């Protein structure tokens, strides 16, 4: 009952996110990050279901923790004076998309439809269980590369879901739809398609395709790297001005350019040296 029962690491990363370790669950050797959130630091706060104060992502990750491993699990939190502690799972060896894209370049198509693919399923799992991310993009993302599964992670920027418009964000503004940026309002689903289509052009070209506001709202996309056009077209759809006119998630994963998926073991074999 405290916090020397899991031996701490090395610093893996920090920022608006707070500050998150590598360590090991000495109950049994078992890989752990350590995140770390200041109080004072805090957008959003929510209520667990017995009444207690705790950060919204505590609350988010509690009703998407479960056997589908395309979430981070969370697996423990404490609260401490000024801050909380979640402990979560670590897959290992891991590597998040934004470095593994840093590193590689243009993700082949195969590559980018099985990643994808799996990122579909999580924001799917999560969306079943009344939880929208609001920060989908690369970062968010961590590959276990020997079993070639994409996980979610930071859930800090939040929100239970709703079918009633959203005032507040604050998650990534290049990858924030064109009715965020005109008019600070939009709806949960349609905005995360928008983001999706975002970050499979960041897969399959190497970068986002947008990065001022004015980019965002104009919509018009160009593709620096060859994609198929089946491709193109999946991802001009996602980035349909008009929020109606985008794809749910069945429509997506029903696309031609989305058939014939690679299995996450097949992915690990063919393309992470596994
Ligand atoms: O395992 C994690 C993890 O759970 C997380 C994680 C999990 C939940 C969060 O909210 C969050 O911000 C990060 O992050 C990272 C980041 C890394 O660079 C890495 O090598 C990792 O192994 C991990």
């Amino acid at each position: 009952p405290l916090e020397s029962q899991y031996q701490v690491g090395p610093l893996l990363g920090s920022g608006g996110f707070g500050s998150v370790y590598s360590g090991i669950r000495v109950s049994d050797n078992l890989p752990v990050a350590i995140k770390h959130v200041e109080k004072d630091r805090i957008s959003d706060w929510g209520e667990l279901p017995n009444g207690t104060r705790v950060p919204m992502e505590v609350v988010l990750l509690k009703k998407v923790s479960s056997g589908f491993s395309g979430v981070i699990r969370l697996l423990d939190w404490f609260e401490r004076p000024d801050s909380f502690v979640l402990i979560l799972e670590r897959p290992e060896p891991v590597q998040d998309l934004f470095d593994f894209i840093t590193e590689r370049g243009a993700l082949q198509e195969e590559l980018a439809r099985s990643f994808f693919w799996q990122v579909l399923e999580a924001v799917r799992h999560c969306h079943n269980c009344g939880v929208l991310h609001r920060d989908i993009k690369d970062e968010n993302i961590l590959i276990d590369l020997n079993r070639g599964e994409l996980k979610l992670i930071d859930f800090g920027s939040g929100a239970l879901l709703k079918d009633t418009v959203y005032t507040d964000f604050d998650g990534t503004r290049v990858y924030s739809p064109p009715e965020w940026i005109r008019y600070h309002r939009y709806h949960g689903r349609s905005a995360a398609v928008w983001s999706l289509g975002i970050l499979l052009y960041d897969m399959v070209c190497g970068d986002i395709p947008f990065e001022h506001d004015e980019e965002i709202i104009r919509g018009q996309v160009f593709f620096r790297q060859r994609v198929s056009s089946e491709c193109q077209h999946l991802i001009r759809w996602c980035l349909a001005l008009r929020p109606s006119d985008r794809p749910t998630f069945e429509e997506i994963q029903n696309h031609p350019w989305m058939q014939d998926v690679l299995l996450p073991q097949e992915t690990a074999e063919i393309h992470l040296h596994s």
